[PDB]
């Protein structure tokens, strides 16, 4: 269920921004922009 491996590749072309959601909990997981849905 890795279908973020291209769909979200872009943060890696500045490389300065993913360190910051990396520093959360797992860059992902971390949100929960699914919840009210």
């Amino acid at each position: 269920r890795q279908i973020k491996i291209w769909f979200q590749n872009r943060r890696m072309k500045w490389k300065k921004r993913v360190f910051n959601d990396a520093r959360d909990i797992i860059q992902r997981m971390h949100l929960r922009q699914y919840e009210l849905l």
